[PDB]
C-alpha cells in the first residue's frame, strides 16, 4: 500500500540516495570506509533527478509575483438579469466554482506579504459559458489612465537598474510628473495600503465594463467585492515589523483560516449607469483614476462568494494560475477604458511567455465549458489530445454550431465614433483647480471622518519621501498641496524632522 | 449535437471569420459594400487565434526529424526468463502496448521519406515496471565508436554552414579520415539504404546491452527485430524519382496499410554471449562498428509485435514522442559501449530542450506504471497535479517502498576495472590488414551472394562521390580499397565516367 | 598561426575526439587494444559538446520556413520626395545596405525549392531612421482579405492532422468555400507558381501602404520590384522533376550567382493614388485580392537594388533573420487593409516565440540607426549592455529628444470614420457577376496573350485537383466556371483523363 | 546632443506616452476634454513596449537567487608554480580581471539579505587560458557528501509544497536523518550564518581540487580567501531586525563601499597535501563535511583580489552571470568529491535552462581567451557570428592546433581504481563516537575560545527549532547531543522556554 519510489519513466528504484561511481582503491588508507571515485554518466537515477531540479523555476509574474490562493464557490443572491444575461447569474441560488489569487504588486517571490502596495484580487469563474476572469485590485482606482505608462510606472516602483535597490527618487519623480496618479497615491498611502488580512480587504473592478442583457441592452458597470469581515488594516509600523518577523503572514493567515473552517466570504455589488448618465458626469467612465460617487450611483447586491478550499500544490495551482481580463463571456464586455484595453492584449501575451502557449491546458486554468477551437492546434506541451483527427479549419467534413449574435438594441446604441483615429496622452502636469483633483479632495474628507486617518496618511507619506533627495521632496509637497494646501504642508513639516536641512 | 465553436477560454463565438474594425465611412464610394477600417486590439477571438498560430512550431529533432508512427502490441512467444527477469517477458502470451516511431536521420521535416539514410526504429514498451525505450536503427552497426565524433559526423551529413547545401566534400572528408566508419558506410550504400517500405525493414539494437535474470546473472545481448515481410528495397533510381513524386511515401504506406487492416508485424530475437566468450572474440562487444557473427551467436526467438493503430493526431502523438536508451527497466542495463553511454545523457537532455522538462506528462510519453518521484517537482507545464501535498523529500511523514537491489551474482561478476581512468580515442586512420576491415570484407562477400548487390553498391557510392572534388574522390577509392582493392577500382571507373578528368 | 581548439569557456583542448572512461581491464582478451569502460560525468569537453549539439535547433518559421538570403545595396535613382519624406530616399544616388530573404510558403525546412507556391521576397533596409522591412511576395494579391482566415488557409495548404500528409481535399475545400481566393489561386497555378530562379521573379507590396511627405500630404502606394532579368518560370513537370534531383536548386542558384559575380538586381517602382481617386474605383484599396490596373495607375521608378554578398553563416544571418511589416519609418504607414493590419501584430509576436524577446540584438536584425528605448529592458539574452545605468522610465534626470509629429495636411485628411465599430466578414461564396471575379477574368485574358499559358494553367490545376474526391472536384469546376465557364470545362476534361468516373 | 527616443527597430518617436485610438464622439458631454475610444492594433509603439515588458523576467536561479556583484582585479603575490602551472599565476605581479557574485542560498529574489544562510562567494577569472570559475561558499564545508541529496535538502530549506510557507519540521527532519550534515549545521547556526557585510566574510573552495604543475605532478588543494577586513557578524536579533528595515542591506553595503572608493579585498591561500599524506588522515579528502586542520596543513599565500568596479546594469551583468565549477583551465582539475562531481554537470545544465544554450555569449560570461569550437554551432540567440563559414567538424580544409597532453608524472600517479564500479550512500544515521563527529566537537571548542559564542550558537538553534513540533524537537536535541550532550541540553532548555510542554 505505500507507493514505490521510481524514476521519471516509472521504473522502481532500490535505494533513494546511493549513486554510481568508479571507486578508488583505499583499502590501505587510515579510513577505508568510504567508497569514492568519479561519478558515472550512466547513473540515470541521479542525472534524471538533478536535471529536473535544475529546471524547477519558471519566470515569476512581471508584476504581482508574490501571491496566495484558494478555491471556493460563488452564489447568486439577487436577480440582475435586467442588466446581464450571463448564465451563471441567471438563477437565484445558482452556484459556480471559483479560484482566487491574492497578491501584492511590486515585490518579487521572496518579498514581504505586509509591504505597502495595492493588492491584487483576481478571481476565475468556471462557468458553463467559459472561464470568466475578474482581475481586480483592492482599490477602485489606479495610478494611470494611459496604457503606455505602465512599464514606466512599474519600473519606478521596483529597483534601480544599476544598484538593484529600491529608490524613492525615481518612485516620486514619476508620480509628481504624471499627476493623474495622485488619487491612487492617496489611497495607497492610507492604511488600506497595508491590509491586516487578505480576508479583510475589498476588491473592485476599477475599470468600467459593459454588461448586456438578453434584449441586447447594455449599461456601464462597476463591480464591488466587500469583505464580510470589513476592511481591517495594519499601520505603517506594524506592517514593517511584521515584514521582518513573518514575510509570509498573509499567506498563512488565509491558509489557516481555511484549514480551521473559518471560510472568508465576500458580498458582490454593482453600480450601473447609462450612456445618457455618463454624458452628464464631470468624469469619464473610461477614467480609471475616478470612482462613481455612491450617492449618485448606489450599490446593488447580486451575489456572494466564499473561499473554502486550500490548494493541494501551490506551484501547480497558484503559481501556474493564469488570469486575463480578455477571458470573458458574451454578455460581459470591456469598456473603452484605455488601460483595460491594453490589459486585453498584455495578460495572454505574458501568459504565453511565463507558462507556454498551451497554458490553458494546465488544470487550474482549464475551462469546464467544452472548448472547441479546430483552427488552434499544436504548440509546446499539447497534453489534451489536440482534438485528435478533427479538421483544423472551418470545414465541410465537420459540423458545428455558432451562437446567435447579441444584437445591440436601438434603445441603447453603441458609442458613436468621432471623425478620425488619433493619438492622445491623457496625463502629465495637471491644474490644481480641475476636476482631476476633486476626487482626491473628497478622499481627504473621507479620511477626516475617521479619527487618525488623516494623520496616518501624512505620516505614511513622510517616512517614505524622507529618503528622496531634497529637490524631489519639494516637488512632492507641491504635488499634494494641489489637493489641499494643508496636506503638502503637514507632510513637509514631518519630512523636515526626518530629513534635516541646514 | 454539433459542438459549439469557442475561444480558448470556452466562450462560444457567433461568427468564425468576422473581425472587429473601426470602420471608415465609404458610403459615397463607387463600391460601398466593404466595411473596412483599423483593426481593434479588443478582438480577443482574432488575437487569440493568431497568437496560438504564431507558436505552433516546436523545435524539430536535431536528428531523425522526419518520421512516422503507430501504436501496437507486443507479445511474448518464448520464455527467456533465464536471460532476463523483466515482468513484460515473464509469461508466454503476455501482451504489452507499444508505440513505434520510424524515421530517417539527416533530413528535416519536409525532406523525402525515400532518401538514402539509416532508418530509425524506436519503440516504447508501456510495461508494469516502467516505460522501456528500445531506440534502434535498421542497421546493426553505426558510423562511430567514439561519442565525441557524433556532432562532427552529423554535421557532415547535413548542410554546409555558409550555403545551407549538402556537401559531398565534407560528407566524404569525414569518413575517409575516420575509417572505423566503413562498415556502416557499406551498409548505407547497399540497397538497404533505400527501403521500399518501413514495414519491410529490420530493427537492431546495434549496441550490446546487459540483461539480468532473477538470480542476478547477466549476459551481453544483441536484439534483432525482423520484418515478417522480409527486407525489401528500392534501387537508387526508384528512390530518387520517388523523392520528387511523393516525399511522404513511406508515411502514407504505413498509415494506409494499417487503415486497411494489413497490420505490419515483426519477430523478435536475441543473441547472447558470456563474458568468457566475449574475451575470446576478435572484436569488442563494446564496438558499435561490429556485428556478432550468426554462426557463432545464433538468434533466439522471444516475441513478436504488430503495429495496428494509427495516431489520431500526428503532432500530439508522433511529433511529441520522446525516446531514450536510458529509459529502461531494472533487468536491462547498458553496456560500456561508449556511444550508448553518451546516448544515456544526450536524449533526455535534448528532450528537455525540445519538449520541456515535464515532457513525460505528454500522453504518448506517460508511463502506465505508477510514477512516484516526490523529489522531482514543479517546472514548466506541470499538468499532473505535481503530487499534491506529498512531501518533496525522503521524509518520515510519508512512507514508501523501494525494491531490493539486483545483487550481481558471483557466478557472473561485473567487469573488472583497470588501474586508472584514462582518455581514449578509438578511431582515425586504420590498417587495411586489421580486424576493423574484416567484417566489411565479409559484407562484400554477403553482397556477392545475391546477384546485383555488389554492382548496385558500387553504383550507389559512385553517383554520390562524383559530386566531390577529385582529391577527395581519390581518398575515397583508397578508403574502399582497404576493404578489397576490387571495390575501390570498380568505383573509380564509374566515377571517372560521371566526373571526367583531363 | 592556426587557432587553438577550445572548450566553450576558452580552455585549450589537447585532443578533439578522446573521451574519459573508467577503463575495463581487457589485457587477457584476444583483442586487448581497446581501452573501454563506463564514461565519466567529469568529461566536460564531451558533455559541453553534446549539450550544445542537443540544442542546435530553434523552431522553424510557422510559414516561409524554407529560405535563402543575401546582403545587398539599394540605390535611389529618381526623386520621389513629393510622395515620401523617407530619409533613405532623400537624395538621388543615396545608397542603403539591405538584406533579403526569399522563401516558399507551405514547405518545411527540408522541402523542395521548386515546389508550387507563392514565394516570399522580404527585404530589410538599414536606414538612418531605423530598419524598414518590406515583407513582400512574388505576387501582388493574396488568397484572403480577412485576417482570421489565415490559420485556416495555411492549415489546408499544409498537412492533415492525423496522417501528416498533404491533402488535396482540404486544400480545395477551403478555396471553393472562400471564393475571394480565386484571383491569387489563378496566379498560383500559372507558371509563376514555379519560378526558375529567385533571380528571375518580381516582388510586390501586395497591400496598399500610405506614404507621407514633409508637408503631411499622403497618398496610397503600391510597390513593385521588377527583376532586371525578367520573369522566367519552370513548367509543372520541370519543377516536379527538379524536386527529386535538387531540392535546394534555387538556394544554390542564388549563392553561385553571387559567388561568380553575376549579381542580381531589381528596379523599384510605385503606383500612387489619392483618397479622391480611391473613391472612384470599383475595388477597395484595402482589398489584398485586387491589383491597380497599370494604364490607370502607371508605375513610377524610384530606385534599384543589387544582391552582391552571400551570407558567411546561414544560421546566424538567414535562419535568425526577422522581418515585420510593423518595422517601418515615420513617413511610411500601413493602410487599413485588414490582412496588413493583423500582420503588424503577428510578426513581432512570432519572432519573440521563435527567437526570443531580444531578437533585434541578433546582428542581422540590429538597426544601424541609434536605438534608445529606456523603458524596454532586460529579457532573455540581453547582449547589448542593456543601456547600462540609464533610467528605465521617462525621467527628469536623463535628457532626451523626440521628433516632431507629421501633422496630417488639411489638403489630404485622414479617412473619416463611420458611426460605429463593427465585425465584418469580407468573404465566403460570391456572385459570378460581381467585380470580385472581374480581375480574375482579366488574368485569363493576360494568359491568352501568350500561347499555351491558358492551357498550362488548366493543366497545373488538373494534376493537383485530380487527387481530390469527385465531390470536391465538382465544386472546383464550378468555382473556376465563375470566372469563365470555359475554364471550368477545360479543367474538368483533363481531370477526367486523370480521375476516371463510371 | 541628447539621444532620440526610438522604437526597438530604431524609428524615432514623436511622443513617448500618446497612444492610438478610434476616438468616441463626446463633444456634447459635460466634460468633453477626453479623447477616448477603443485602442488600435496598429499602435506599434505601444505594443512593442508592452510586449517587451511582458517578457522582462527570466527564471531566477533555483538556488542562490538573491545576489550582489562587482568587478575587480586579482594579482599574484607569491610563486606557486611548484604547485600549479596556471598561466595566470606564472608571474609575480600579474593581474587578472575578475567578476564576483555574492548571494544567499534559500531566499528567492526579494528575500532579506540579512537572512541566516550560507553565502555564495563566486568568482570568474578572465585568464588567457580560459574563464575559470571559483564557485565558493563562505564556509569550508557543506551539508552533504552525496549528490543525490541536494534536491531533498534544498527543498527542506525552502517552502512547503502545499502552503508555500517555510516549515521547520521538514527543515529539521531532513538534517536529523542525514547526520553527516551536522558540521555545516553548526557553522550555519554560529554567527557566521549572519555576516555583517559581504566585505567581511571569507570564502572557501570547500571541496578538494587537484592542481598540476609543468612536470605533471599534482597535489590535493584547498583554497581559502580571507577578507582583509576580517570576519564580522551580526547576532540573530540584529539580522532579523534588519530584514524588515532594509532587506537589501548587503547589496547596498557593497555598492556604496565601492562607489566611495573603499574597495574590499581578500588575501588568497591554499592548503596542499600529497596522495601519500591523504592516505594517513582520519578523513577523506573527498569528504565535503570535513576540513583540513590548520596545524597539519598550514595556509600558503599566493595572491589577492580587490572588487573596485560596480556593475553598470544589474540584470545584464549580475542576474545573467553564469558560473560553473567545470569552467576551469588545464592545470586545475576536480577531485572525486562526489558533490563536486555532480556540480560539473549541474551548473551548465541549469545555465542552458535559465539563460539559453548560448549564454557564454552574454558579455559578462564571454571569455577573453580566444574561443574556437567549430563543432558547437547554431542554437538560440547566436550573436557572435557563429564562426562564419568555418567548417563545423574536424576537417582537412581548416588547420588548427591542439595543446600537449599534461602527462601524469610517475612521481605522482593518479588514484588507483578498485575492482568494480558501485553504488554508494555515504550518509544517514551515524555513530556518535565516529570521526564524523570529531570536527563538530572541535568546532564547539573553537566557539568556546570566545565568550558567548557557544551560548549564541544554542540560542540561534533554539529560536529556529522552537517552531517545530515536539517530536521533531526531541530528535534535534539527540542529534546535537551526539557532538556533546551539553549542547543538546542547552538547546532543549531554551526551546522549552519558547515551546512549553504539558
Ligand atoms: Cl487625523
Ligand atoms: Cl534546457
Ligand atoms: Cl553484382
Ligand atoms: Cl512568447
Ligand atoms: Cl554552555
Ligand atoms: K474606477
Ligand atoms: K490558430
Ligand atoms: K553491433
Ligand atoms: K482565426
Ligand atoms: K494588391
Ligand atoms: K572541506
Ligand atoms: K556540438
Ligand atoms: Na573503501
Ligand atoms: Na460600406
Ligand atoms: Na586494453
Ligand atoms: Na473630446
Amino acid at each position: 500500500q505505500p507507493p514505490k519510489w521510481t524514476t521519471s519513466n516509472g521504473a522502481p528504484v532500490s535505494d533513494v540516495f546511493a549513486t554510481e561511481r568508479a571507486t578508488f582503491d583505499n583499502a590501505n588508507h587510515a579510513n577505508n570506509a568510504p567508497k569514492v571515485g568519479p561519478l558515472l554518466l550512466q547513473d540515470f537515477q541521479l542525472i534524471d533527478s538533478l536535471a529536473h531540479f535544475d529546471r524547477e523555476r519558471i519566470p515569476e509574474r512581471v508584476v504581482h509575483a508574490k501571491g496566495a490562493g484558494a478555491f471556493g464557490e460563488f452564489e447568486v443572491t439577487d436577480d440582475i438579469s435586467d442588466v446581464c444575461a450571463a448564465k451563471f447569474l441567471d438563477t437565484i441560488g445558482k452556484k459556480t466554482r471559483i479560484f482566487t489569487r491574492f497578491s501584492t504588486v511590486g515585490g518579487e517571490k521572496g518579498s514581504a506579504d505586509s509591504a505597502r502596495d495595492p493588492r491584487g484580487f483576481s478571481t476565475k469563474f468556471y462557468t458553463e459559458e467559459g472561464n470568466l476572469d475578474l482581475v481586480y485590485n483592492n482599490t477602485p482606482i489606479f495610478f494611470i489612465r494611459d496604457p503606455s505608462k505602465f512599464p514606466h510606472f512599474i519600473h519606478t516602483q521596483k529597483r534601480n537598474p544599476a544598484t538593484n535597490l529600491k529608490d524613492a527618487n525615481m518612485f516620486w519623480d514619476y508620480l509628481v510628473n504624471n499627476q493623474e496618479s495622485i488619487h491612487q497615491v492617496m489611497y495607497l498611502f492610507s492604511d488600506r495600503g497595508t491590509p491586516a488580512s487578505l480576508r479583510k480587504m475589498n476588491g473592485y473592478s476599477g475599470h468600467t465594463y459593459k454588461w448586456y442583457n438578453k434584449k441586447g441592452e447594455w449599461v456601464y458597470v462597476q463591480v464591488h467585492f466587500k469583505s464580510d469581515l470589513g476592511v481591517v488594516n495594519f499601520n505603517n509600523e506594524e506592517a514593517g515589523k511584521l515584514a521582518g518577523e513573518d514575510p509570509d503572514y498573509h499567506t498563512g493567515d488565509l491558509f489557516n483560516a481555511i484549514e480551521r473552517g473559518e471560510y472568508p466570504s465576500w458580498t458582490c455589488y454593482i453600480q450601473t449607469m447609462t450612456q445618457e448618465q455618463a454624458a452628464k458626469q464631470p468624469f469619464s467612465v473610461f477614467d480609471l483614476t475616478k470612482v462613481w460617487p455612491h450617492k449618485d450611483f448606489p450599490l446593488r447586491r447580486f451575489g456572494k462568494f466564499t473561499l473554502n478550499e486550500n490548494p493541494k500544490n501551490y506551484f501547480a495551482e497558484v503559481e501556474q494560475a493564469a488570469f486575463s481580463p480578455s477571458h470573458t463571456i458574451p454578455s460581459m464586455q470591456p469598456s473603452a477604458d484605455p488601460v483595460l484595453q491594453s490589459r486585453l492584449f498584455s495578460y495572454p501575451d505574458t501568459h504565453r511567455h511565463r507558462l507556454g502557449v498551451n497554458y490553458q491546458q494546465i488544470p487550474v486554468n482549464c475551462p469546464v465549458a467544452p472548448v472547441f477551437t479546430p483552427q488552434m492546434r499544436d504548440g509546446s506541451m499539447t497534453v489534451n489530445g489536440n482534438l485528435g483527427s478533427t479538421p483544423n479549419y472551418k470545414s465541410s467534413f465537420c459540423p458545428f454550431s455558432t451562437e446567435a449574435q447579441i444584437q445591440t438594441n436601438s434603445h441603447t446604441p453603441e458609442e458613436v465614433l468621432a471623425a478620425h483615429t488619433e493619438k492622445f496622452h491623457w496625463g502629465g502636469i495637471l491644474d490644481s483647480k480641475s476636476y482631476d483633483f476633486e476626487q482626491p479632495r473628497a478622499l481627504w474628507k473621507v479620511f477626516g471622518k475617521t479619527p487618525g486617518q488623516q494623520r496616518n496618511f501624512c505620516h505614511n507619506v513622510a517616512v517614505h519621501v524622507a529618503a528622496a533627495n531634497h529637490e524631489i521632496q519639494d516637488r512632492v509637497f507641491e504635488y499634494f498641496s494641489k489637493v489641499y494646501p494643508e496636506i503638502g504642508d503637514q507632510i513637509r513639516k514631518e519630512v523636515l524632522q526626518l530629513s534635516p536641512r541646514g
